[PDB]
Formats: structure tokens, C-alpha cells, sequence
């Protein structure tokens, strides 16, 4: 009994059925991870851990330059197989990380580097300031943060179940095909189950005036987040106050970004033609699909812009929602998901001795589901039957206070407070 | 202990964490909700209210006209403070609303009035006529109905859950957007958790014929309900006989309109265009995204048609569904989240004094989720671990026709009753 | 008590004044100044009364009531004392307030009148309510002893005053000053109030001025909330350079016009200009150096709106980005705003669905201490305190302690009058 | 009771109420800082701190260029949460730093640094010389300076108050804004209960001659600091000789500077067409308006400027004077507040190794009054009611040379020599 608590509080000592109302014939698996990441020239960076997302990609990990202006996307945090090449359905029952320099000192002095890590039940886009400083300034549970522990003592990342009755998942797995596809198209049964939509949602008033044609004016741009493979449906109305000498294009633009600089992870263009039969109501629909791997890196920004390509009609003031609501809008995956997007927790680390090494070092506990190509040889069952395992754990999430059990370690005050789960 | 339960029946005596599997940080907040609502000179109108609605709208009021041929929509009940401008997602405890009048005004001797409440398992476009003496067949349920009470004892309306693991909801808030927005522009992470799709499908054959060229002739009209912000998706595709003389456009409507009047609430028009080469395979894409701000008031019919332009084409049928099934969807939030649209409770008032007072005094109980502004100022803690209690509340929710344990009461027997539970 | 003399004129502002037992010790009168309003409830049967507990001087409240059918609401009237204090005063705090709001209809049968009272004190400014709503005004604290909810309009709200702080500085009442006998008819001279301002700046950023939809038709550049209640001066510039010289003169009117919380004519206008010419199109500074008297501010002023328009129908292409002689903003500096007590807090109290034609009375009673002008100081003798040590100490605890002693700054006048007799109103027989 | 001075002494304690007059609902709230500063290649510096000041900038560093001539702006300090967001007015209640380096670069085996500092009592522009060994000479308390700490050991800056009715202060923030603002226009409640005020008080004579067209004349150069919202009111008004041949425009400057390089943080502009008919009376207004974001790095110094824009107006010697005093004011936010602007507290650090880390850690207290939307949710409430409370703290202060109570310590012996303060 209890082994599913033991498997939360300790996610190294091994997965466990969640002994929850979702049983399904399932497979128990661990898989770990293991980076050591060289510090950049300023030394310093932030590494944002997603503790409860069901999948290979538990983390990213973005670093200052050499000013501390900005960052720059280092690479994600993956697991060591990709789970969507030999399952389709997959769960979280537990995840660990271990942020902790391994560069042992010779003298009885430590190298120069510590770690501020708070624990924000928001999204990477709802934080306003990604800096060390304002990390503490994220929450106020003193569980959830842990400010100036030395680099080399490094924090404990553990994850706090958000919930007991979370849906399986599908991984974004690979569909068969026949050997008339194009050269590299394929097909996938990507994650939709919960889905996170947005909206940009223009109000009535003309287009405001670009400078010049093909210069790509600014409409909106906003904190939106995005991960996987989004569907974006909507469309642009306008009507043209006089009726175009040419005829205009009216291209829009909506490319999404990232945290750390202004290069566009993912473009997406739709277009119009202003022609004098339509002259009083234009539409440019929004009905691209995003797959989800153009989404090299976290996606923390949206801007929606447009440019007109005719020298005349720069004056031509073009009011908006002459045939509706001109909005737009995009939809993604399984952002309301507890665990995906939300909570996230920030490890930051500040000034570490310039080319030295962080050692993450992550532990995940899923329940999976193999593909039909690893029924053949793989045994699926179901939950062993814990009937009080959930209740002893809801127990245990009730009292964190008392019992001072907690989303962030300090890894001594981690390795010595939990032997007790044994 | 079994203090969910009393949070249930006393919803006055402050919010209790609901002790289902979904557990997350939340905060516990009661909110009232207080209106004096005028009668018109008929008397007569009719309240919807929306006991299980997660949202910051608790109910609708309608006041019959003057021979009770029509209703018309008086404004939306809504609790005290709008809490998605402090909060970004959340979820229902209990809700209590309590009707009366009581009172009146300076030089009068009759107060007459009435009282018909019935809970109603559907969605309010279900109902077929919302007269005084109709909803009592609303349903067969004993403990659902209360008819012929006097509008100075009135009827206190009561929410029993509809289900246990319900998940937290967003409450469709404002995301923090940079500068260079255009004026006004401003995004929405919206609903999408559990939406409800509605399906048009419209039959393969001849387009109705136009009696004129802009007149708008019909080609759908039903019933379907929508409260927040919906997408909407599919074409109208079809071939013309022979070929246009001259360009065409064929104006497609989709206006949405409440029960009140026929008025569109918000209308989405997609224009198509039959040229000379595509005038076999004409097609009327539609992409609009429908903001929850522009549903001012519960939408509940729909209404398709379309119209040409020009005169040579009142002719030349231009048969449907060529290119496809030539069908139109939208769907709409949290749709089948059961709370939102279902069950319904309508009060029905007859007859008041005319110019007199109605009182609708509601207390909600929430769990909501703050925003990251108000995280870092405010502590989010679990549930208090009743192991018991969903059990305690569960045993009452089946035993409740030998307990009496009513949606809808007399306010004089509900005040008494329920004592009990301390 | 010899102690809780102070206290006594807090919780019972009707037994007359007594001095501020602080360190703020100077020569003043003691004064009690009431108020009286019998309200002509209008066919909408709503409306609200924004009150001004801890303000300093005659104007303690308004007035505003709901248009028929609901939507907007109107300025009645301003609520303040009977008598004008800067006719006879200069300078004043204030000890204590109290209102009292009432139907005086009395119904005479069985069941009470339709009408019903909502009541909260908001630690805000007029302009930090999102909406005044019967409704919308329950939220707007979590202290229970802020808000009473609910309560039928003959029984009657009473707000009583909390002071916010206890070294509060006698500020000038705005009285005229003398003057010759050349003055053209109407000029006077004011010593206004001028001691803590308040202070806002529209900020405009530098880049491209909207553009103009025709010539003057005033473009809006900026409109928030920004609450004024008396005298204030205008100080900033705005700036911008043409994209290239002009055909003609252009001029570019602003507006700024203030607008209170009801309808969206300007309580009070001021204009600035700036002719662009040939020579100087690459800076064109309109200054506004403005002093808009409290005279002018004839309702509560919660809401702003920056503006502008051109002359020319040529020139209407001509970009003209800002911030190019500096940072290019404009500010507005308000009497004395952040002195606690004026401006915030304010304690909010709607009616909702009353009997129209009804009747709604309104009896304030304000304590102060005041500094006579010279008129009348040839006659009235100024003396310091009362000399209390423990004065000051005794409402402090008060305060702190004022959730298990119920101690509320709004109260259901029927708990305020049965509860107000410990301090001490029972005559103990000699 | 004695339940505020220890949080004046053990900031690390939390915040308590102050016990003064000033008796609001408000909010106590405990802010914490946390910076790993880097030493340059000169292994000096210097790092200003403002114990004090109730916003959410708690202090600047800088550092000594290769050659010690100059300095150069490296960063704020300020708090981890920028409090004006969630919150309308805030008083400080305590603040600490605590300094230190403690640790060691890659290829460094000997650690190496000293570390003076002193409690001035001017303004960050009323110092002369701002080296390392001249901060010794602003003060002559013993209670407020430590020389040649070193740094390995750490020296820690504590926030003994200058008064006890500090008013609650604006915050500096947003005030909502309807629809059909231009693009990104704000307005926000700035500061402005006690401000500080300058005048440049320019003497009628001669304006001095330009040497060129366009060459930027200089007109006065002085210190003064500022690091908020400022608003400018003044004019210069001159008259010219004789008359113009062809209109002047006469370009005012009056810009902005830091200490540590004389590029313009700020700079205004006023112009002054002179024509043939005001020849006798021409004036250039000011009545600028200088919001809080514009202030990117302390200012200690400006420089009013001046240059024409014709050729045959360099005679014509424009004499000042001709229609008023003609000099230019500037008054910033509340400058004159205790504890805004002053005392300053010094701390300069040099001998350091290049690349090593020099750790600081602030904590702060405040009483905060929360803004409209977090109003709805937290409550508010009044102080905890110690009557004595003061007086307790008000006598340690006056008992400061005889306790040794120091805002300016050495670490070692703050950590023990104020473990009296442990009891509630």
C-alpha cells in the first residue's frame, strides 16, 4: 500500500499506476534525462521546467548574453527516447529534476554561482520579467520558492500532482501511409483533448495607415503561449471607403515568437484583393493549420500586422467589421490541460564561472499506451488496486504547510527530509 | 467533516472546497449578487436563471409586453464583482437565489402576484413556450417544481450538482499585450475546454429562388443556444446552371437572434462570387470567430439565408453541393461542460402589481484561480481533505426523494428545512 | 470620561466638536457645521451618493441619479454644508462627519415601500470604480464593517467617519482676497488650495500622431480617469516635427477637455495651439501653461480626454511624429489630493428602484476646527487644545481594534443609534 | 510591544506596523532583492544605496573604468516585485543590504578585496570626489562608517529612520484608460507631495557669444538629482541689440546628466523665433514635463544650453533680462521627502580580482495600500495598536553613540552584537 504516494514524493524509486477512476490497460514506464549544459559568457540563464507536462519535452532552457539584454534559446529539455515512436496514449504519475553544477572545488571556497527557483501556477507568457531577481516576486507560498542556494548545492524540481483524473494523452504519434505520399508528407493524430483558445479580436474602427506599401504595419501583439499544433480560424473584414482606382492585395501577417528575440518562430499569411466589385467588404480568412513542428522553441508572443502593396489607395481609410466581428483567433492543443503550460517552475542561475557545467538531471514516471506495432510483443494491464492510495496522497497534498513538503528543493534539505517514503 | 454538504444546502454559509479528485491551489470566495427589478406594466415576465454557470453571469431576466405576445430581454444577472479581471480560471461550489416582492410602492392597497418555478434539463432553446401555466411541464420531477406561490413567500432556487469532477474553467480574460496595438485591439484567452458544435447540413439540391435581387430569402432557421464566444466553420459550396451573364456574388447571412425579438443579436456574412470559369464550383467559405462580448444577450435562435445581387441571375438555380456536403458548423466554449446551459431553472412571475418591485438576492460559492498579478499577493492553498463527504453529499443527492431534497422551494419551507445541517 | 473626549466626537459627531488631541497644535475655533438635503427622488426611482467622509471643507458629497431607462446617470447637485466656510474662514481640518440617509415617505399600511440602500466605503477615488451599480457595489471591499447591503429605505443608512491618519494639516478653504478698486467687474484673486497635490501626466509616446479623419474634427489622442474636485494647473508641452514643410499654416489645435462621471460634455475645456510654419516644421511646441479655478469644476471631474485637429485640408499627409523637443507630455496638478481624506476614501451609498416622487432626506453634521479670517478674528478669541494626553492614544486602539468591537463607517441606523450609547450620552445624575 | 524597533534592527524579521500618527489601512508586505554584481578589469567600484526610499529602487551600482578616470552605469537595484503594479501608496518600514563576495572565479586560487563605506546625509550630487578612500571624508559619525572591510567577510547598510510621520507616497502607476487612445499613450498618478525644487537664476546680461552656427553654447552646468516624474516651468527672455536681418530661432537646451558620462539621460528643447517686430521682448517658455521612465539612471548633473540658427545674429548681443528675471525652474516629484534623495550610504569596493562576484541581498518592509482590483480581494486593516511603541524605538536612536547602533556595519558584528533584538 502507499507506493503511489512513494512514487510522487520520490519519482527515482519508480513509476506506479495512479490509483484514480481513469483505469485503462496501460504500461508503467520510467525514462530519464541527462544534460549537462555549458554556461554562456555572462553565465547566467534560465531553464523554465514544465514538472507536469505528459510527454518527452519537460523543459527549455534560454540563456543571458554577454549584456544580460536578452536571452537566446539554448534547446529544449527532452527525454532520452522520443515516447511518440512506440506509444500513442501516455500519462504523468511522476517528475524530478536535479539543477546542480558538477565542478568540484579544489580549495575550501565554492566556485561563484547560485539559483533562485519559484514554482508559478501561471504560463511562461503571464510572467512579466524573466531576470533572477524577479523570480521570488512570482508567488508568496514559501514552498514554492527557494532564493541564493549555491550552484553547487543545487535545488530539487519535484512535481505536485495538479489533479487525479487526468485524461490519457495522445503523443502526436505517426500515422501509416502509402507509398504514393508527396516525398516527406505525413501524417499525425496530434494531441487535441482539452484544447487553450485564443482570441486577437479587432474592434471596429479603419486600419490604421502604413508609411509606406509593403511595410507591414502593426495591428496587435500579445502574450499568448503555444507548444504544440495550433488551428488558427478566423478572418479579417474590412470595407474600403471609395471604391480602389487598382486593385490591392491587403496582405496579413500573424507570426508568433518567442520570449527571447524577434525573429518569428512561425509565419502564417492569409491575403486579400480589394477589387471595385467588393470594394465594401473584403475578407481575408485565418484558416491555416501549425503543425507542431515548426515549434522549435516556446512560443510567448503574437503580432498581427499587414502591408498593402498599390502606391495609391495609402489613403483609402478601410473601416473594419463591415461584414461582422473581424476577430481572429487560434486554438492549440491541450493547453487546458493541468500540466501543460500550467504550473511551470523557473530555475535561474546567475553569474556561474564562465564555461563550467550545469548538470539537470530529470526523472519521469508516465503510464503509456503502446502503439499497435508494440501490442504484438507487450503486455498491457491495469492498475494494481490501491483503494487507499489517492486518499493518503490527497492527505499529504492538504497539510504541506505542517508537513513542509514542497514543489522546490534545495536537494540536502530534499535528500534528508524525504526518507520517510521508503 | 460533511462540511461540503452544508456548503451545498446553506450556500449563505460561505464556500467549502469541493473534495473531488480535481485538486488544485485555488482561492475560496463567496460572491452576492443583489437586484430590484422592475415590473412592467403587464406584470408578468420571466427569469432564467443558470444555477451551475461557472461563469460571472448567474441568470437572465425577460418582461412579457403589454397583451403578452412577446418578451423582451431586461438585462443579464450577474454577481458583484466580474472575476475575470482578477481571477483566470474557476469553478462552481453552490449558488442560492431567493425571490420575492413584499413590498409596495407609497399610496397602494393590492399586492398581487405569483409564482411558477421549474429546473429544466435543457438549454433553454429546448423549451417551446415559456408561459405562465406551460412550465409546469417543463418535467415529472416532484422535487423540481413549485407553482402557485404567492410573490410575497416566494421561491428560493437552489443548485444541486449536476456531477462531481467538473474542471476549472477559464473565465475568458484579457492577456497582457505589448505597445504598437492599434488602438483597441485586445486578446482573450477564451473557453474551449468542452465545447457544443452545431451542425446545419443543409440538403443537396436547388437553391430557393430570390423573389428580388438584395432581398435575403431564407434557408435555415432553428433553434440552438449560445453564451460566450463561438467559432465558426464550414462552406456553402454549389454550381450554377448554365453560366452568369455577369458577375453575381451571393450574400450569405447566419444572423443569430435571441427569443425575445428579431433583432440579429450578431450577424457573420461570407460573400462568394460566381465568375464565368468557377460557376460550377462556387463556394462560400465561413471562418468567423464570434467574441463572447458581442452575445449582449442569450442567443437563442439561428437563422441562415442569402441573397444575389444581380438581375440576370434570378434564374440559372445554382444547385447545391457540388464540391461537398455544402454544410455550416459553429461551436461554442464550454457548450457541454455540465453546469453551463444545463439544467436551466426558470421563474415565472404573473401578474405582479404593475410598477412594483421584484427582489432577486443570489450568493454565490467559487474556487477560483488567480491571475498573475494577484499571485504574487495572495497565498493558494489546497483543498481542506474531507476523505468523506463526497460520499456524505452523495448519499443525499440519491436519497433525495425521501429527503425531499428539492432544486426549487418555497422560501418559507426551504428557510426551515434546512436547518438541520447546522 | 476625562479621557475619550475625542473618541466621543467620533462615534458621536452630533455632541458637538473636540479638538484633535495630535501634535498639530495651533490656535483655532471649534465649529459644528450640519448639513440638510430632502431629495426629490426622480421617475427612475435610483440613484447614488458619493460621500466625502474625511473631506475638509463645504463640499462633503454628490448627488447623482439614474436616467429612466438606466443606462447613464446625471449630476443633481453638490452635497455640502449649510453655511459657506471660506466666506468666513481660511484655513481647517476636520474632526468628524457623519450622514444620515432616510426615506421620510413612511408608508402607512402593512408592507413597506419599495426601496432598498446599498452602502460601501472604497479606499479609491471616484475614478477607480469600474462601475456604479447597485449591484457593482458590494464589491469593492472585503471588510465587513465597510459594507451594509440590503437595507429598506425607511430604516436608513448611517456613514459615519474614521479619520485616515491623525497629523492631517490645516489647509486653505479657497477664500477671495482683497482687492481694488480697479479690478475690471468679475477678477478676484483666491488663495487656493495648495499644500500636498495630486499629480498625473498623459505621457503621449514618440512615434506617429493618428491621423485626422477631415479638418477639425478632433482626433482623440488619450482619455482615462483622473478624478479633479477643485482647483489645478496644467503644465506640459506637445511637440512634433512634420514629415516635410508645410503648403501652408497649420495650427493643430488640443483640446483636453475634463468630463465627469455622467455624461460627456466638458465640465471645464482648455485649448493650446501651435501655428506650424516653414521654418520651424521640424519642432512645433504647444505649450499649456493653464490654471483652471475651482469655480470652474462646477461637478465632480472623473475623466479626461486629450485631443486635436488641424486647419489645413492640405497638410492632412503629414505624419507628424512626436517627442522631438523632448519628451512630449502634458500634467495636471490638483489642489490638495493627497492629503488623506480628500479624494479617497469615499463611501459610496446607492438607492435602488425607490417610489418616484418619494422623498430621500439627507442630514450631515460636520465637526471642525477652523482659523477665522481677519474679518472676524477682531472677535473671536483662538485658544489652543484641550490639553488631553491620552486622547489621541484611546481612538487609536479603537481603530486597530475595530473588528471585535464592530466598529463600522457604515451602519444600518438602527444598530448605530442603539449601539452609540456607551460613549457616554446618559446623563450620570449628580 | 518593542515589536517595531525589532523590525528596524532584524529587518530579516519581518515587517511590523509603525506605531506613529500616520494610522491608515494598509497592507505589510516584505521585499526581498538578491544581485550577484560582477567586478570589472580595475576590481573597483562603488554602490549607492538609498535605505529609505519607499519605492521599489533601492540603489545603482557602478564601476570604475580601466583607467579609474570615470565611471559607468551598470544597473539598478530594486526590489523583486515592482510594487506599483499591485499597489497605490507604500512607507518603508525597514530595509537591510548585506554584502559580501564569499566565492571564487575558474582559474583563481587567493581571494582579494577591501570595502569601505559611510552614511552620507546629502544627495548623490552634493559629493565632490566619489573615490574609494574620499567617502571617509563625508562623515565623522563613528556610527556611520567602516573602513577597509574586507570583503570576504562583508559589510552590511541598515535603515535607521530620519522621522516617524513619513506621509504614504504615489506609487507612480497606471490610472485605466478607455477606448480611442492613440497607440500607446498613459497616464499615471505620479509623486508629488513634498517636491524638491531648482532654479538656474540666469544674471541680465549679454548672452555669451556662439562661436558658429549651430554650435550649442553653454549657458550653466551644475548638480542637481532627480530620479522621478519632473516638471519644468521657467522662460529666458532677451532682447536683441538691434534688429535681425532675418529671423533667429534661438535653441534652448537645459539637458540632463548621470555622474558617469556626460551623455544626456534627458534632454528639452525651447525655441524663440526673433523677428523684427519682438526683437525687443523675445522669450523662450519652458513647461516641459518629464515623466518617471525617462529616468533611466540616477541624475547628478545639468547643463543649460544655447545656439542660433542664422549667421548675422552672432552680434547683436541679445542682453537677458528684458521682460523678468529670466531663469528656469524645475520641480521633481517629492525630492524632499526623508528618505527619498537622503541620507545616501556609500559602499565602494576595490583590489578585487576582475571577474569575481560581489553578492548583494536586500530586504525590505513596507506598509502598502493596494490598488482597486487587489482591493476587491485582500483586507485592509489598522495598526496593531502598541501604545508605547515609538518611544522604545525613539530611545535607541537618541542612545545611539553609547548602544553603538550603526546603519552602516561590519557583518561579523551586526550578526551578533544585535542578537539583543530577539524578543517579542
Amino acid at each position: 500500500t502507499a507506493t503511489y504516494l512513494k512514487s510522487i514524493m520520490l519519482p527515482e524509486t519508480g513509476p506506479a499506476s495512479i490509483p484514480d477512476d481513469i483505469t485503462e490497460r496501460h504500461i508503467l514506464k520510467q525514462e530519464t534525462s541527462s544534460y549537462n549544459l555549458e554556461v554562456s559568457e555572462s553565465g547566467s540563464g534560465i531553464l523554465v521546467c514544465f514538472p507536469g507536462a505528459p510527454g518527452s519535452r519537460i523543459g527549455a532552457h534560454y540563456r543571458w548574453n554577454a549584456n544580460q539584454t536578452g536571452l537566446e534559446f539554448d534547446q529544449w529539455l527532452e527525454t532520452s527516447q522520443d515516447l511518440k515512436k512506440a506509444f500513442n496514449y501516455g500519462r504523468l504519475i511522476s517528475r524530478k529534476y536535479d539543477i546542480q553544477s558538477s565542478t568540484l572545488p579544489a580549495g575550501l571556497y565554492a566556485l561563484n554561482g547560485t539559483l533562485n527557483a519559484a514554482t508559478f501556477e501561471g504560463s511562461l507568457s503571464e510572467v512579466e520579467s524573466l531576470t533572477y531577481n524577479s523570480l521570488m516576486s512570482l508567488t508568496t507560498n514559501p514552498q514554492d520558492k527557494v532564493n541564493n542556494q549555491l550552484v553547487t548545492k543545487g535545488v530539487t524540481v519535484l512535481n505536485l500532482p495538479t489533479g487525479f483524473d487526468k485524461p490519457y494523452v495522445r503523443l502526436e504519434d505517426e500515422t501509416p501511409q502509402g507509398l504514393q505520399s508527396m516525398n516527406g508528407a505525413k501524417m499525425r493524430c496530434t494531441a487535441a483533448i482539452a484544447p487553450r483558445r485564443y482570441e486577437i479580436d479587432l474592434p471596429s474602427q479603419r486600419l490604421p495607415p502604413v508609411p509606406a506599401t509593403g511595410t507591414l504595419t502593426t495591428l496587435y501583439e500579445g502574450n499568448a503561449d503555444i507548444v504544440n499544433s495550433t488551428t488558427v480560424t478566423g478572418d479579417i473584414n474590412f470595407g474600403l471607403a471609395r471604391q480602389p482606382a487598382d486593385e490591392t492585395t491587403f496582405h496579413f501577417q500573424l507570426d508568433f515568437m518567442g520570449l527571447d528575440n524577434d525573429v518569428p518562430v512561425v509565419t502564417v499569411v492569409s491575403s486579400a484583393l480589394a477589387t471595385t466589385d467588393n470594394h465594401r467588404g473584403v475578407s481575408a480568412k485565418m484558416t491555416q493549420s501549425i503543425p507542431t513542428e515548426n515549434i522549435t522553441k516556446p512560443i510567448t508572443r503574437v503580432k498581427l500586422s499587414y502591408k498593402i502593396n498599390q502606391q495609391t489607395a495609402i489613403d483609402n481609410v478601410a473601416t473594419l467589421g463591415t461584414m461582422g466581428p473581424a476577430s481572429v483567433s487560434f486554438s492549440s492543443g491541450n493547453g487546458n490541460v493541468p500540466g501543460v503550460l500550467r504550473p511551470i517552475t523557473l530555475v535561474a542561475y546567475e553569474k556561474m564561472t564562465p564555461l563550467s557545467i550545469l548538470t539537470v538531471a530529470g526523472v519521469s514516471n508516465y503510464e503509456l499506451i503502446p502503439n499497435p506495432e508494440l501490442l504484438k510483443n507487450m503486455v498491457t494491464r491495469y492498475g494494481k488496486y490501491d483503494p487507499e492510495g489517492l486518499n493518503y496522497a490527497k492527505m499529504i497534498l492538504s497539510h504541506r504547510e505542517e508537513l513542509d513538503i514542497r514543489t522546490v528543493w534545495r536537494t540536502e534539505e530534499y535528500k534528508e527530509r524525504t526518507r520517510v517514503f521508503n
